[PDB]
């Protein structure tokens, strides 16, 4: 699975550790974090976010 960044402030969601204290457990592929998460760092929408192409 690929790492995502938030494009507001640099945040970087990595799969394998997931959020768990937001309720998104490790092994969680973006896509499927429901749609009302934030990021934990700033708080803005996933439609912020872009995928880290490895
Ligand atoms: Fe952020």
């Amino acid at each position: 699975m690929k790492k995502y960044t938030c494009t507001v402030c640099g945040y970087i969601y990595n799969p394998e550790d997931g959020d768990p204290d937001n309720g998104v457990n490790p092994g969680t592929d973006f896509k499927d974090i429901p749609d009302d998460w934030v990021c934990p760092a700033c708080g803005v929408g996933k439609d912020q976010f872009e995928e880290v192409e490895e």
